[PDB]
């Protein structure tokens, strides 16, 4: 087809530009950010995604700087980057050449919902564990994704590999530095975000990941609503009314404003009867009002819900082996090095 | 048919309870709030809506107190109210017996977009004018609806009467008193709300009203997005980048956080070519970054876009007369009494 040849800089490593030739340029996404294309590397025959955003003349691209720092099996890799012409004349465009992962947790969960089915629990375990590994990794650099939602979780249906994507909202969170509260998509926003907190931490991603878990288990979003108000009612219905101190922890200025008094609903009454107790236990520990009381991504990987993945004889339903699960680095283990005793099972050590 | 007899207090006037009998109970809606039923009054045959919410007696219902004050032709009337049960031998429900209006702006606008059509501008004029009258009225009492959206705008398809509903988020806004920023539904939220302002005014309803106008004209929401971030990009694309003073006016603490540089897009380039210049002019004056620069509901009623409604020969497409449009009260006119010279046309009710 129509072959495009560009001189791109590799994402990581030495700044040694390379001629990158690609064909079959189709559009796979549009949004506020710009456009995401799919293309085939002429060379390898390999599929890649090209995220084309507009170059802000004032400052360096925040997403590019973040992408460049990262190398994880559960995060979409920045292969190359280059500058181009774009849609608007006399305007500069940044092109991020990324890994292409064919499906999204959103499309997959939606097939199941439409077919009146739930995603088999083994997939919920595989997908969730991989999400927490990606979060453990980025969090270790002080980076918060800030937009964890099923649409941002890519899947390879054959390998059962999950890859986090969209670093457009990602930011390095520094204690004492304030941050915008209007980030994060509806249904997945932590209560602190709803209350307009600007002092929130990376625990917002853990809340969001818990909302993904509960949705994969329920077959629909756990906390829906078209306003913060409706979302808060759904949270209160499940978690009970937040205490004076719980509210103080999220946003302090919001301690006076009153909410309806609903009793702490049992999580066992939330999900269907054949739901594993460990799935429920995980939810309750991820979906906490107090941001400091939520599990960390690395502590969630070590949870009993993921024990099946740590079994030596664990196999995918298609007969294939499970993907990489125990190749933890010192960087990803940094928040709690002693967790490796659980994380890396005896079989992975041999 | 089950006949239910209750002892209910009339919405307005003397607190003199009476026996109200109704039949043909049917659920018309479910939400965070509770349930909305449709029923028929035995003695009149009149269809009514019953909004049933759980009431904790450790406070008086805010919506009920607001409803009881209100009496406007473009607002759903509280006919009666009463207490009953539904779920538990302690659980007490407040029941609000309201006017039943058969359709919604949401459902009407959706027929047209599925049909690849726009709502004829006469209906846009009739529906919008009536919405602004309802807003002029409530605002005169210091009450802000706080949830203006097509689903909360009811229509009678035969009379072309619009009635505002859902006072569940409504609040009397007192200057200096802070308010929650998590009110108002996605697409319709004023930028100040997105920025987490707690010092916002009734001008949030005017922003929301403008979003409804632009949607009725476009055939789709003007500022979509699943996050505040995406919504803000859509606003910036249309209104241009907000100046530091414009940002200061909305929420002051967010003056430091930077946005992409988009040039002020012409409002004429936003809508289809056969859009009336007065419709676009109205939008530009409703959809202002500066809350104090937005038209007031009463000033919007007097805009050139609504002139056709003030014509003595205007008639509905079905051959019927236009509904009540000029029965303004001193209460309704209080924000600007001289506006009545435009508002009440020469031919109006003698
Ligand atoms: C060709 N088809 C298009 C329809 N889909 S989809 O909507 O399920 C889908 C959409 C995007 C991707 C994808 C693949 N690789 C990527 N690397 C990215 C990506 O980085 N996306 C992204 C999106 C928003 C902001 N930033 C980045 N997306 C995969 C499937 C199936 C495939
Ligand atoms: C059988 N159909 C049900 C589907 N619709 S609808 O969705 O278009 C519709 C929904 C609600 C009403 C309605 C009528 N009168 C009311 N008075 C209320 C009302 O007060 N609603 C409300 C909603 C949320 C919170 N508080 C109040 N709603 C009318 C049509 C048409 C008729």
């Amino acid at each position: 087809s129509k072959v495009t040849t560009v001189v791109a800089t590799p994402g990581q490593g030495p700044d040694r530009p390379q001629e990158v030739s690609y064909t079959d340029t189709k559009v796979i996404g549009n949004g506020s950010f710009g456009v995401v294309y799919q293309a085939k590397l002429c060379d390898s025959g390999e599929l890649v995604a090209i995220k084309k955003v507009l170059q802000d003349k004032r400052f360096k691209n925040r997403e590019l700087q973040i992408m460049r720092k990262l190398d994880h099996c559960n995060i979409v890799r920045l292969r190359y980057f280059f500058y181009s012409s774009g849609e608007k004349k006399d305007e500069v465009y940044l092109n991020l050449v990324l890994d292409y992962v064919p499906e999204t947790v959103y499309r997959v969960a939606r097939h199941y919902s439409r077919a009146k089915q739930t995603l088999p629990v083994i997939y919920v375990k595989l997908y969730m564990y991989q999400l927490f590994r990606s979060l453990a990794y980025i969090h270790s650099f002080g980076i918060c994704h800030r937009d964890i939602k099923p649409q941002n979780l890519l899947l390879d249906p054959d390998t059962a590999v999950l890859k986090l994507c969209d670093f457009g909202s990602a930011k390095q969170l520094v204690r004492g530095e304030p941050n915008v509260s209007y980030i994060c998509s509806r249904y997945y926003r932590a209560p602190e975000l709803i209350f307009g907190a600007t002092d929130y931490t990376s625990s917002i991603d853990v809340w969001s990941a818990g909302c993904v878990l509960a949705e994969l288990l329920l077959g629909q979003p756990i906390f829906p609503g078209d306003s913060g108000v409706d979302q808060l009612v759904e949270i209160i219905k499940v978690l009970g009314t937040p205490t004076r101190e719980q509210i103080r922890e999220m946003n302090p200025n919001y301690t006076e404003f009153k909410f309806p008094q609903i009793k702490a609903h049992p999580w066992t009454k939330v999900f269907r009867p054949r739901t594993p107790p460990e799935a429920i236990a995980l939810c309750s520990r991820l979906l906490e009002y107090t941001p400091t009381a939520r599990l960390t991504p690395l502590e969630a990987c070590a949870h009993s819900f993921f024990d099946e993945l740590r079994d030596p004889n664990v196999k995918l339903p298609n007969g294939r082996d499970t993907p990489a699960l125990f190749n933890f680095t010192t960087q990803e283990l940094s928040s709690n090095p002693p967790l490796a005793t659980i994380l890396i099972p005896p079989h992975a050590r041999i």
